[PDB]
């Protein structure tokens, strides 16, 4: 007889394709997460005592005394428990905040703002959703990232120095950093870094694979402040997809006939065709020079769960992105997606073709097929939104089950109270001692820049501080830095959006933001830019604007970018199980090699 | 001894909460779809002739003769064979578009208009995305819609008379409905609607459930051209949702001070924040008064696949919605599931508050926890555009492989086709004897419109024509009318959101776009409106939106909201499984009843 | 009792044993395979031009023109979807050899 | 909704593949072997004894008496136990050979020759290959081969007969059969055989149907010495593809132009293109005249397991095949599929098509794809020397574990000692009784022939000696004789090779061997020659070569010949499952029907 | 005339090749076929004979 297959029933088929795509997801098999070892490493330096001291772990909530460690190490290993149960009830028992009002009900801050305030606590964010299931793509806890650098070493000097850096230049113009007037400032920073070894030596025979990936030479004007992902170290700084507009309805080819839209100028001031009405790229303006968590006490009570989200306050109107410090606002409200949405909009308003070997892409007159729902607009907006919580499950994951890195805040704070005792001749976290030799330049430059933020802030005569400027009034959102939420969505989204489509066509006219008015300019850069790269950038612009802000260090962002690639491929090849046609996603990799799923 | 479980190791839990979750879905059932018997009942009206005419099924794209029917009965035989099998050759294979010049290679077409532009053919928008499996909800061909109405039908002739008279009704402003000025043509419009039994009559015991549930009554100024979603009938004709901005930055609460943003007065001038920046709602402004497809051999190019899209002019500038034809041209160009992302992201920049059934949303000092991830803004985020596609695959199966039924369109050619051969004592089309016996008023009207329009486009002496006046150059997309792509969105997509929010939460304030001015203005509606209302109106909305503009009738809409809401549903059951916490969501269901999942 | 195995039918045996053989393939697992990137990276040099060129990639057969770049895309692009379905009429279709 | 197929993951694609051979292959069923009855049937004649004697049973190895009887039972029986297990130990427990010198170590021979050259033991040859398994094909233990002819049988009267007058015909030239010269012998060998029962009377109804397929009729100069595969009774005695080489590198057709090799003539004087290297069809000679264990005490020592390997003389150089003994000699060292392998590639380099029920068998113009991999000269290079191993196994479960058949030079031996011992007036092995009242005018040229031999072998004076004479010097292999290792790979072989090619094509030109030169002449036969028949051919001169050699019986041949076919055509059904193209292999059976597979 | 940089593909330093010679001039990289003569004895002696 002849060999065969047989039909079954559409149920049996759609319960049988969903199996299918679950055992492929587990035949992957899983791999295990290691952390750097601090956790237990540090101890507390009392005499008669034998308990870890947590300082390089994120503890932003439970109480702390007068040098920003734990009073209670109990607090945080209930914490720690809480987080691998995730039981309501559990995590309603542990202790947050500081001691409180026996008449009020109110926490007792150590700041005279927090207390006039009246300020209430915040909680965490999600502390057990690493312990959530999906439907689709690898499971949160089947990946890994790598340990995080420790306090020591050589690449978190180069960080912590970096975002210091980032924070004293947040008044900066992105199409500025070539200008005379910023001569000074800027190549102090360049020279800086490269006086660091991190920087100026590199990597040995020997060394993790991953820390030779992500490590970075010479300082230049061209590379600084940028990320590492091929495109975003060519051409100008902001990716074009933050700044421009789209094409507009009314702007059409019709056979041989070409109509103008009576409204084409929105494209080159900022305006996204979105659907019938539209999006503008314009962001609100943060009071420039406004700079938060300077003074100790004001410092403590947000280490202390003190609620200070909403005091910013603002400029009338919105510009296209103009400083380092509106990249850090953008980055402080975004929704979700957002960044990657708007990229596909305008991709889609101007006609840029679909990766060429999904199926019906041709001319219908040859293929007798449009495309929507599958291989068209539709498919690729459910698919770059989609990938987003599978991504955020993961990096929590490694947030608060695995590697719990303090935020770089918290990094300042150790630097500010070791430095200060220091000069008093005393020893307080020695785990910095390198940091606070090294980066003698930066901190009295930080030090001048707090005492004015201090007498602006009411206090005529403030006790001098090394700490880490912040952008926002409450710092950190409430999860430890290792990874990051944005930079995982990031790498997720932007891996959609290459794959899908056709991302090796090249860009014709680049702008960027005019030096004197709130408007696109004409790029004098001579080379050749792609949408790929152009995606790449977005990516790392979205990511490096949290280190700006002050909340992340480099290698948060760098690995969660590599977490979230990881989630989108997999997502897409459980996928491909379910489609009739003859097809691929072509999908250029970070890493520069190219994979067909 | 004591009776227990057992763990096992992560990967296999989920493996197996995959698995258990395609269980259930399995574990649901499967219905069967049946259409209204059409197809093979109507005849080619030729002795000596043994074909179906096809003349009640969507040809678009299929060879037509003079009047309209398709020449060659195998063109749809294939086409029928080519949707049930989706292979690409086989799509390929297909007839479309006329007879082509052999020397250029273009298609020959019937009007001056056409083949002066040169057009070439479109082709059939996924013709077999109801094959496609997916990894979560229902199966697309686990569900059903019922039959769609027949053209001699009393539900049909109330349809089709309906989108006449809003095709005649373009530039009628909302606001200004039970106004002195649109006196006599609304009242001609109620009176019209009453006049026909669909209307002034009730179903009778016997009729099939699915028509006494979507049957109408008495016409009046307060239910004219609205949806039957609860809360779509009370107050205002427009969502709030689809008009007003929201909050912006820096309005806030922090302890006991409240800050007002600079920029606070843009919530009512339609601005919502969109993260750091924003999206607007005034929408583009096509040209008053200018319909398309009014004249026979231009009909019948576009029903040959001749492609217009593109050929609108458009007004400078933009409005908040004004006409009928805003809306309209609201829901020509919208991306996939934006009114509702965009309702999203009013909700949560006010501050409406999550589903209280959910986990975590007590204050802080109770719980110990805030929500991101899940149960917080990411996780609506994700789950209001996940759904799109799921209900687009469902609803395509319905359109192409059950019931294959004509757009409006098509409905107004066999009409026009009819009248003006019966003026010469020959009777062709027959099934829409009753449609043109009982619509004498209102065809007078469309063939005085109809010549106007012609004489605009260059026919110094137009020939009579009834043609249903078209909003859009193309008409309708290139796929059958039952059911709807927006509205099987929109069904999803509003379950979704009154599942998440509070839904019962009463609006502060209701809003009408101004008489005079291109403005909010305060509404005179007493009474209260909810978030789940509204949510309803603006499914409704975005649905009806598409019947004024010509291209799905009353019942397309309505069945396929249901559809939609059953694809939400099941989506969240299945999903129920990957979580820890104890929690449910509280949805208020289209029909007046709550279920909790 | 003491611990034994047991025998079964020779037939049954050697089913056994292929079985087990395909189970220690099968248990080796799978890797993916990564290309150079170039397929899609260099495009053709015209303005107003949309395509990828495939310069790099084996176009043997296919239509090229004066300089040695193929004539048109879609030659290669019905190529690609041949090899990944192997159907033989899929085949026969391409385009093979000039005019 | 529509029933369907479902994807799965490539792996689980793979592993489902070959268990779906697997089950195929174990759906077939077994079937037993039934063995002749002799082993058990015939006793030691001794009074006061109870055990068998073992006389027709495959002893070769274990220590005999002056009569080649073995001397104790429990050697043959351990052998058996042996067979049965595998364990290399147990192997290594039995005893080989005679009795040893205490001091040199060394076997003590009864002949003067095996003692000067001090030979040693040599060993059994995979005496358990039988028991190993294979991932492909049917198992070694699945099929059967029926019981082999008993020694009083008329069959085995014929056989013997046969292959003494082979032996004494070994200088005989192919291409002289029927010249003057030859015509006195040649005759007596038709005569003789024309004689016997087998060959002169038909069988009879109810006789075992496999005994109606092999038996013979009428000897004729055309069909002397010749196999029963249809083609083999055609045409010259050789088959064209051990006497022809090919067309040579640098012979072409280039579209309209017919280019000539230099080397053109190789081509007729029996070179192979192999590659662009060439393979000489021409055999090594062996001293014409000289045979081997003519003498008794000889015989016996081989019969105890005296290594003899490598002892024949040859005169220089090299030759066409030319006599009947050059048949034997290129059978004694061939590589396994040698001759097989040797026809693919004159096949191959003569452009044969291959099986035209392939794919892709089209001039390219029209299917767009040549063969290499599957479907062409890879694919059969592998295939046709694959099945030998898994052919092998099977016939090494008949050999050994089944039927331990004796190899004719031990039966010539029992007839040797019956025959001295009646002429003295005693009765030894009448068992052979028939055998020996029978052959008288063989036996006595056969004497003749022995004491030619045993004087140039140096003794002046030889006892009588009627044994059959052997053309290699150890006699045969150290397995049993039914089946055969040479016939079953042939078998599997050309079955390959005629399902590949279209074995259809007719041969254009026939050749032989020059009567007068080492050259080839063409042939004055007068009808028509097929591919498959050819292939046939060869098959029957390998397997015929062995029985010219006294080394298998005809039944032995036939048998295998038939095993050898199932083994290739169970490959090949198969891997027909690991395809996805539509085709299938026509294969001419050798009973003259054809299988699609 | 350089040598593969710490954090190369690792296939790319397995595969580069250093100094040409007189010696290693058109030859592959596997153990062996850098010592003695150009061409495998297997691909130009002939064998032992019957
Ligand atoms: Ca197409
Ligand atoms: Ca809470
Ligand atoms: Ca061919």
């Amino acid at each position: 007889g002849i060999p065969a297959d047989n039909l079954q029933s559409r149920a049996k088929a759609s319960f049988d394709t969903r199996v299918a795509a679950a055992e492929l997801a587990l035949n992957r098999g899983v791999v295990p997460s290691f952390a750097n070892g601090e956790e237990l490493l540090y101890r507390n330096p009392d005499p008669d005592n034998t308990d870890p001291s947590f300082i390089a772990s994120f503890t932003k909530g439970l109480p702390h005394d007068d040098n920003g460690a734990i009073i209670d190490p109990d607090d945080f290993l209930a914490f720690v428990r809480a987080i691998n149960s995730g039981d309501e009830k559990e995590i309603a028992d542990l202790t947050l905040g500081p001691a409180r009002d026996p008449e009020t009900g109110l926490p007792i801050w150590r700041s005279d703002l927090a207390n006039s305030l009246e300020l209430e606590v915040r909680g965490w964010e999600n502390s057990s959703a690493g312990l959530t299931f999906d439907l689709e793509g690898p499971d949160a806890q089947s990946i890994a990232m790598p340990p995080a650098p420790v306090l020591t070493s050589p690449e978190l000097v180069a960080e912590i120095a970096e975002l210091y850096l980032m924070a004293l230049g947040r008044e900066i113009e992105f199409s500025e950093f070539d200008s005379p007037k910023n001569a000074e400032y800027i190549q102090f920073a360049i020279d800086q870094l490269n006086g660091l070894e991190w920087f100026n030596t590199p990597a040995k025979l020997g060394d993790p694979p991953a820390e030779i990936r992500r490590r970075r030479g010479e300082v230049t004007v061209g590379n600084l402040f940028r990320g590492i992902l091929p495109g975003s170290e060519v051409g100008p700084y902001l990716s074009q997809y933050i700044i421009v507009g789209s094409k507009q309805i009314g702007s059409a080819t019709v056979g041989n006939k070409t109509l103008v839209s009576p409204n084409a100028a929105d494209e080159f001031d900022g305006e996204i065709a979105y659907g019938s009405i539209t999006i503008s790229q314009r962001v609100r303006i943060a009071t420039p020079g406004r700079d938060f968590m300077t003074d100790l006490k004001v410092f403590l009570d947000v280490q202390d769960a003190a609620d200070f989200r909403g005091f910013e306050s603002y400029e009338p109107g919105a510009r296209l992105i103009r400083t380092i410090r509106d990249l850090a606002t953008w980055v402080h409200f975004d929704a979700l997606y957002e960044a990657y949405l708007n990229a596909c909009l305008i991709l889609l308003a101007n006609g840029v073709p679909f990766d060429p070997n999904l199926p019906f892409q041709q001319e219908d007159k040859l293929d007798n097929q449009d495309v929507f729902v599958n291989f068209g607009s539709a498919h690729v907006l459910s698919l770059v939104t989609e990938v987003a919580t599978r991504a955020l499950k993961a990096v929590r994951y490694q947030k608060f089950n695995i590697h719990r890195r303090l935020r770089p805040e918290a990094t300042g704070g150790l630097i500010s109270v070791n430095k200060i005792a220091a000069q008093k001749g005393e020893s307080i976290f020695p785990e910095v001692d390198l940091a606070v030799e090294e980066l003698g330049d930066i901190l009295e430059k930080a030090e001048i820049s707090n005492r004015k933020q201090n007498i602006a802030d009411g206090d005529p005569d403030p006790d001098p501080s090394f700490l880490l400027p912040m952008a926002f009034a409450e710092g950190s959102p409430f999860h430890p830095s290792y990874g990051s939420g944005h930079a995982v969505v990031a790498g997720a989204c932007v891996t959609i959006l290459k794959a899908f489509f056709d991302s090796g066509i090249e860009i014709d006219q680049v702008f960027e933001v005019d030096k004197d008015e709130d408007k696109l300019v004409k790029s004098s850069f001579k080379g050749t830019l792609t949408v790929a790269g152009e995606l790449n950038k977005l990516a790392d612009n979205i990511a490096i604007g949290r280190n700006m802000a002050g909340v992340h260090y480099f290698s948060d962002q760098f690995e969660s970018l590599l977490l979230g690639e990881q989630v989108a491929i997999g997502i897409l090849e459980e996928q491909s199980l379910t489609y009739g046609e003859n097809f691929f996603f072509n999908l250029p990799k970070f890493d520069g090699t190219t994979i067909q799923i």
